[PDB]
């Protein structure tokens, strides 16, 4: 056995990974909202019930649910682990100012519950927080006073366990991301897979490093099957990640035999692979209608230890069947065949569906449409109320990493 | 004695007009949120839930809930004005195309119900739902073939029934809204203070009409009391039209002896008076922080028909005391002591709260320390769930035009 165990996007899910939203979410502002990669600000209180009553919709299909902000706690195993984490916050914090930095390690020390910590750091800290620090104590930086609310900003897309880092395997992908206000989550996964007692010791092999240059997110990262990646080239993963990727995962002989690069690199509109296209059954996968127009899939294979390209320019469907080694695979149209309900379903994330079991999806109650074209199809739903979490602009596959699935 | 009845923003609510979400909700597109005016997409169905509880709840408290759609329907009382209804909504509709506004007009006189039709020409068009035109007989603009997915554009803000018109006395205010794609809203309340058997007729006496040139809208309009009305100089009305109101209003005789107008035309932020002030009680009043700092208040009196303006320069609560006839005025601030929170709340509609009777407001549940702070300042609140109507970007008090209240 092994800590991680991820073959398959469809494999009946045993452990998954979340995060319960905290004050991050609290420490939102209407003006700094488009960098914090926010559409709304919610209300806290009903995020959590959402976000609880998600989980327990998880557990009740007996799924064991493992916490971030948890996990991350029981890395800080020593005083010395604990202290090289608050520095290493710090330095990732940018912070204005040397005399405002050292207020804020007092304030984090002074914290004795290790989880309660962790916490603290997800959720940022408003300069009203800390204390008036005397003029002959400031710095240049100091100095410069700003109408600006927060001295470390909040981190609001944390309960987004998705895309810091991706299972592979039985290997993580600790990945490098687009915004530096989301690259600042990755710390938690970094202290989990090197100092956590069940997931860290080098017991999870790496297949990326979040110290990398190129840029990758775990929304991008779909593992189709034992033998099949899928990973999207888009305007959040550079395809020189992809490649890295590859050759770490052949290196550390996962099993992978081939992965299946999707280019819509182009595509602004849609930031991941997952947000166009997700695996619901064996033969079946949710797709965005648009996307099939201006797509193209590549071979990469890794043969003679150097990488092989075959451009595969044949039909989407019958691609996807003969490498999952099925007879026919159905594209399944996201707000069906109705324009307007298809871009209404696919912001409020219709094709990012979480798949349990084969056949067995957790969706948002608000996708009507895609939600009763999956049912006509057979497939089994599981409904959860997101209407304070969609406003985040993720969905029940975005809320989530698997951490154990049943194999095929 | 008189169909309208309102010389209050705090006396107790006998009749209430609201506008409950309907497909123009469900006709709301990612890209073009801009084009339209929302900050996310509403599940309809949960929306029309809020909608309906919030309705219920202040039936619960005595109050006779009209509908906007019902009461345009009902105004459709000849053949004759249900044609100059639909040829009238047609003109403003911006469609392009001779063709396809023939076919509109064909769809549209073949729904027998007019409660039906009403609602259809607030959904707006989808070019789905309209048959293919012969070549032959398209004209030029027809042939110009786009992406863009609607003949005509829904209203989605059609449940803000405060801004396209606002009762004042015995008389309607029927406003020329800042937008001309907003504008068309007030296409309804002509109609209904026209044609309705209750409310047309000439029983409702105009102090505003939408043919006129500038621009004035509903959230800038005050009832304080029989003898004073508060109108803002906002970014959304022209201080021309406040004079053209108060000629109008001292001319239909409609009682009111003064106008207090607020100047924060150049307040970018704040769009109308109602976001940063409104009446809760007999001397109190919620109000914004900020907006203290750059504000203008004057006097204006129509003494010999001639107006006459004077600049109150004093202390805001002290002015408003000494126009309501009150010893003391407190001005309590939106979402308290904490700044994040202000910031929050005020975004929520926090400033803006619906006053059922003197000292009872309705609330959204999500507004935690403004709700808070009006609790312990004594007030009775009836709190209600807005997690999808507040995506529009308005409150309660946005959500209702009172119709009779209660003399003080």
């Amino acid at each position: 056995q092994t800590p991680i165990h991820v073959y398959s996007e469809i494999g009946k899910l045993k452990k998954v990974l979340l995060h319960r939203p905290g004050k991050e979410i609290e420490n939102l502002m209407p003006d700094y909202l488009e960098r914090l990669l926010f559409d709304d600000i919610p209300f806290l209180e009903d995020a959590q019930k959402e976000h609880d009553a998600f989980a327990q919709a998880l557990r009740d299909e007996g799924i064991e649910v493992l916490y971030l902000e948890t996990l991350a706690a029981e890395s800080l195993v020593t005083p010395e682990i604990r202290e090289a984490f608050i520095d290493e916050y710090l330095s990732e914090a940018n912070i204005r100012g040397r005399a405002t930095k050292k207020a804020i390690r007092e304030l984090l020390m002074a914290i004795e519950d290790n989880q309660e910590l962790i916490e603290k750091t997800m959720a940022g800290v408003q300069k009203s927080e800390l204390p008036e620090i005397p003029a002959s104590e400031k710095g240049l930086t100091d100095l410069v006073e700003s109408n600006y609310p927060f001295a470390i900003d909040p981190m609001p897309n944390l309960y987004f366990t998705r895309d810091p880092f991706a299972t592979i395997g039985t290997g993580v992908s600790l990945n490098h991301m687009f915004s530096e206000t989301r690259n600042r989550e990755t710390l938690y996964g970094k202290y989990i897979f090197t100092h956590h007692p069940i997931y860290g010791g080098g017991k999870v092999p790496m297949v990326y490093d979040r110290n990398e240059t190129t840029r990758i997110e775990g929304g991008d990262e779909l593992v189709l099957s034992k033998d099949v990646l899928a990973v999207g080239i888009s305007q959040r993963t550079d395809a020189a990640s992809i490649e890295k990727l590859l050759v770490n995962i052949f290196k550390q002989n996962l099993g992978f035999k081939k992965v299946l690069a999707f280019e819509f690199a182009n595509n602004r509109k849609f930031m991941h692979l997952d947000t166009v296209f997700t695996m619901v059954d064996y033969d079946k996968f949710t797709i965005h209608p648009e996307i099939e127009g201006d797509l193209r899939v590549y071979s990469v294979t890794y043969d003679n230890e150097e990488l092989h390209i075959v451009e595969e320019k044949g039909d989407l469907a019958e691609l996807l069947a003969a490498n999952l080694g099925v007879e026919k695979v159905d594209l399944i149209r996201c707000g069906g065949d109705n324009l307007v309900a298809a871009g209404r379903e696919q912001w409020n994330d219709g094709s990012n569906t979480l798949t349990i079991a084969p056949g067995v999806v957790v969706v948002y109650n608000r996708n009507t449409i895609t939600n009763a074209i999956l049912e006509s199809k057979g497939l089994k739903l599981i409904k959860i109320h997101g209407s304070e979490l969609v406003r985040g602009r993720g969905g029940p596959r975005c809320m989530s990493m698997p951490f154990e699935r049943e194999d095929i």
